[PDB]
């Protein structure tokens, strides 16, 4: 996250670290048996760090819990990044609690201009790189359908949103893909791509969660 701010430790409960020796995608709790990220993240053995806030270091409240099961959608288009979803189902339950909870799906798509909470462990420096032990936050919004088709000529499909900042200086970037959005309580985006990130006119570009509920309960009662 660039241009963003420390999280509160575990204010952030459904964020999860997908960890294959160290930290490279985030996800999102949304049961307990279930954690949804990008495809473009996809590896084949995950180790999933829940409850974390410091991933250099062990606080006391994380779970890790291997994969079990690592299901792209089947749609996933690696030029197109259309469809840029992944379900991992956890080797056990997570415990739920303050520290550890679940995020609801969209009941709805959001309007344009709706604020959002924006998180994870990507890099935090525009220029260089710097990865956080912290988790980081970003509020932003919901832009136009428009402004998002502007920034990124005959690229935006229908399974995708731009949130963020035209002005540049606030984005998620690398490392921070899978992870989540969240307006007013729900799951409205996942980090999937941009052109670089905190660019000027280059606003982050995330999968739409609400065209996905469908293929998401399907896809947990199948499994
Ligand atoms: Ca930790
Ligand atoms: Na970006």
């Amino acid at each position: 996250i660039v241009g963003g701010y420390t999280c509160a430790a575990n204010s952030i409960p459904y964020q999860v670290s997908l960890n294959s020796g160290s930290h490279f995608c985030g996800g999102s709790l949304i049961n307990s048996q279930w954690v949804v990220s990008a495809a473009h993240c996809y590896k084949s053995r995950i180790q999933v760090r829940l409850g974390e806030h410091n991933i250099d270091v062990l606080e006391g409240n994380e779970q890790f819990i291997n994969a079990a099961k690592i299901i792209t959608h089947p749609n996933f288009n690696g030029n197109t990044l259309d469809n840029d979803i992944m379900l991992i189902k956890l080797s056990s339950p997570a415990t739920l609690n303050s520290r550890v909870a679940t995020v609801s799906l969209p009941r709805s798509c959001a309007a344009a201009g709706t604020e959002c909470l924006i998180s994870g462990w990507g890099n935090t420096k525009s220029s260089g790189s710097s990865y956080p032990s912290l988790l980081q936050c970003l509020k932003a919004p919901v832009l136009s359908d428009s402004s998002c088709k502007s920034s990124y000529p005959g690229q935006i499909t229908g399974n995708m949103i731009c949130v963020g900042f035209l002005e540049g200086g606030k984005d998620s970037c690398q490392g921070d893909s899978g992870g989540p959005v969240v307006c007013n309580g729900q799951l409205q985006g996942i980090v999937s791509w941009g052109y670089g990130c905190a660019q000027k006119n280059k606003p982050g570009v995330y999968t739409k969660v609400c065209n996905y509920v469908n293929w998401i309960q399907q896809t947990i009662a199948a499994n």
